[PDB]
This record gives C-alpha cells, structure tokens and sequence, in this order.
C-alpha cells in the first residue's frame, strides 16, 4: 500500500487505552527537536490538516539533560498549566541549544520572566499540585510507550510515527509527509 506498517509508521505490539488523541513528546535538550520547533514547525502543520474534534498534547521528557533534564519537565509544565507555550518555547530552546544561558532551574525562570510571566505567578505555579500532577502526567504518558527517544509523535496511543522512512532533501516536502501521514493514522 502507499502507507505502510513499518515504514511511515509503526505499530505498538503494546496499545496504550485513553491515550491522546495526537501525542508529542520532545526535549528542549534535543536538537531534532530544535528543528521539529524552529524550522520545520511540525506541530503547527500538524494541526493544520488534523480533522475536527482532534485535540493535540504535547510533554517534554527526563531522559536528557540529568537535573536540567528534569527542571525542564516541571517548567513545561508550569507553561501548561498558565497556558504559556507559545511564549517560552523558542526562548527555552535557543536558551539551551544556542546561546547556551540556561544553566540552572534560575536561568528557566528567567525566560519565563522575560516573557511577562510574574515572578510571584511563576513561582506559585512552580510549587503547585496542579504542576505536580502534571509532571506525572507527562512522565506517565512517556512511561506508557516505553519512551526511549525523541522527536516522537503517538497516535491514539497506537501508532508510532517514523520520520526515518521520508525523503529529507526538501524540508517542506518532508513535513507535509508528516502531516498526511499523521492524518492518515488519524482517520485509521
């Protein structure tokens, strides 16, 4: 067929039940990453072609980075839980990934700081339960796939996409593959 199991895609032998219906998972410490953000924008072509009544999650991950690592996960969820993603997610990774400022869970601060995020605000938000959970919640998720690596996107907590198997000589025919094909999956 023209989208194959194990080639654009593959299946977990391990099906996840209640799942997001579109589930991302990334590292501020991960350069594909850096480029699934910055350059390719894959989330937002994503969204772009998913149907309607398909809402998209997106976690960050421990396994990079050792205790920055870790921070990290509870700042995202910190910018989750005030609905400020869109705000420190360029800062956060050119922070670690190109200027390299992001040294300790003070210089995160900083970027939502700069960001207009009252300390106060961040700062109670940082130490919340409504954070905590949510800090499970992404460790949860990443556990439930036996997560071992990133950039990975999840469908429906069944299918597995793989980016491996795309032509990359062009990067907007590379990223509307990944949309379609996520699409695709979708409708599955």
């Amino acid at each position: 067929a023209q989208y194959e199991d194990g080639k654009q895609y593959t299946t977990l032998e391990k099906p996840v039940a209640g799942a997001p219906q579109v589930l991302e998972f990334f590292s501020f410490f991960c350069p594909h990453c850096y480029q699934f953000e910055e350059v390719l924008h894959i989330s937002d072509n994503v969204k772009k072609k998913l149907p309607e009544g398909v809402k998209m999650t997106k976690y960050h991950v421990n396994f990079m980075g050792g205790d920055l690592g870790k921070d990290l996960t509870q700042a995202w969820a910190v910018a989750m839980a005030l609905g400020v993603e869109d705000k420190v997610t360029v800062p956060l990774f050119e922070g670690v990934q190109k200027t390299q400022t992001i040294r300790s869970a003070s210089d995160i601060r900083d970027v939502f700081i700069n960001a207009g995020i009252k300390g106060e605000e961040y700062d109670a938000a940082w130490n919340s339960f409504v954070v905590k959970s949510l800090v499970a919640q992404q460790e949860k998720a990443a556990a439930d796939v036996q997560l071992r690596g990133v950039p990975a996107m999840f469908v429906n907590g069944k299918y597995q996409l793989n980016p491996q198997g795309m032509d990359t000589s062009n990067m907007d025919v590379f990223v509307q593959q990944y949309a379609d094909t996520v699409k695709y999956l979708s409708e599955k």
